[PDB]
Formats: C-alpha cells, sequence, structure tokens
C-alpha cells in the first residue's frame, strides 16, 4: 500500500531532523521509500511566536497494516525527542502525520485518515502534489482540482 506521511519540524535543526526522519522512515519493516518532495519553509500556524517549519511529504510502499505504520512513526517522534501529543502546539523536534494510506477511511481513536485537516493546508497539499500530482483522494476529488480551485499561494523552499 502507498502511505503519504506528512513531515514536519521546527525545533532542533529541522534539516537535519527531517533528514533523521527519513532514515528511519525508510527503516521501518516491510516499507521501503518511494517518493520525497522537496523541504519548505514555512510559518507556523496560529501563534506566530514559534520559528519557522520545514514541512515535507514522502511516499510510503508498506505491507504494515495502517496503526501498525502508526506505532511506528510514533515511535520515530519519540525517538527523535517529541513528547507532546494531543496538546496545543509549541516547537517540536518531528511531526509525522498519516495523510493518505491508500484509498481507505479510518476514523479510530487513534487514526483520522485521511487526514482530517489536509485540504487546508498548502504546506501538506503542495509538497503532497510534487510527488503524487495525479493523485485522487477517496471521495474522488483529484488532489490537482483541490489545489487550484481554492488559490492556495505558493510555499518558498527551505
Ligand atoms: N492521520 C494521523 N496521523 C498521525 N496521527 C494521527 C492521525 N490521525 C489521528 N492521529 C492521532 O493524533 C494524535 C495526536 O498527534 P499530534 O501529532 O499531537 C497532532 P498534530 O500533528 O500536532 O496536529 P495536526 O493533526 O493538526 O497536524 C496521535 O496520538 C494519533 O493517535
Ligand atoms: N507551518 C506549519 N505549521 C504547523 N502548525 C501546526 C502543526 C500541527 O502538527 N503543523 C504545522 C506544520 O506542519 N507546518
Ligand atoms: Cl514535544
Ligand atoms: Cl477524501
Ligand atoms: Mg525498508
Ligand atoms: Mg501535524
Ligand atoms: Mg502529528
Amino acid at each position: 500500500t502507498v502511505a503519504y506521511i506528512a513531515i514536519g519540524s521546527n525545533l532542533a535543526s529541522p534539516l537535519e531532523q527531517v533528514n533523521a526522519a527519513l532514515k528511519a522512515l525508510g527503516d521501518i519493516p516491510e516499507s521501503h521509500i518511494l517518493t520525497v518532495s522537496s523541504f519548505y519553509r514555512t510559518p507556523p500556524l496560529g501563534p506566530q511566536d514559534q520559528p519557522d517549519y520545514l514541512n515535507a511529504a514522502v511516499a510510503l510502499e508498506t505491507s504494515l497494516a495502517p496503526e501498525e505504520l502508526l506505532n511506528h512513526t510514533q515511535r520515530i517522534e519519540l525517538q527523535q525527542g517529541r513528547v507532546r501529543k494531543a496538546e496545543r502546539a509549541g516547537p517540536r523536534t518531528l511531526d509525522l502525520d498519516i495523510m493518505l494510506f491508500g484509498n481507505e477511511v479510518i476514523n479510530t481513536e487513534r487514526l483520522t485518515v485521511p487526514h482530517y485537516d489536509m485540504k487546508n493546508r498548502g504546506f501538506m497539499l503542495w509538497p503532497l502534489f510534487e510527488i503524487a500530482p495525479e493523485l485522487v483522494f477517496p471521495d474522488g476529488e483529484m488532489l490537482r482540482q483541490i489545489l487550484h480551485t481554492r488559490a492556495f499561494d505558493k510555499l518558498n523552499k527551505w
């Protein structure tokens, strides 16, 4: 299955954090990376009172079940110092969010797929479009269409 994972970091050298995360993602059992987006420098959502993010996206081919992939992404976060979860955000070393998992629609205590807010976030959609320009969402909407019918502005490269 192809999982699309959003990567963000705005603490402790985001470029090192993202490169470390890429290496770790490739080492997840029963998985290998297919594609990696460019790296983008984005202002934080909300409280402007924190550093800029590095944002990226990757496509991961995996035979793991969705929650198994989640367990691994959460362990990579922890190994890279990310401890606060489901709280108001302050600067974080790493955030790995599962944007899409195949064409699956998941609404559990642990996992909401497609990511609940991705269609509102250029920092998720533009890196995804760079690696998957022909992508269609589970509800039949095309990614290209979402990005143009609502005039999302372009991002700056890191
Ligand atoms: N698609 C998904 N990817 C990652 N975590 C998800 C997820 N759907 C639900 N979750 C849940 O989200 C919980 C909180 O994760 P956090 O990383 O703290 C949210 P965040 O990434 O800071 O906000 P965001 O989801 O608005 O980007 C996790 O414990 C996980 O169970
Ligand atoms: N620019 C930017 N802001 C964010 N704000 C909150 C969150 C919550 O995870 N993520 C991000 C992000 O990835 N990029
Ligand atoms: Cl943290
Ligand atoms: Cl959808
Ligand atoms: Mg591997
Ligand atoms: Mg997030
Ligand atoms: Mg997260």
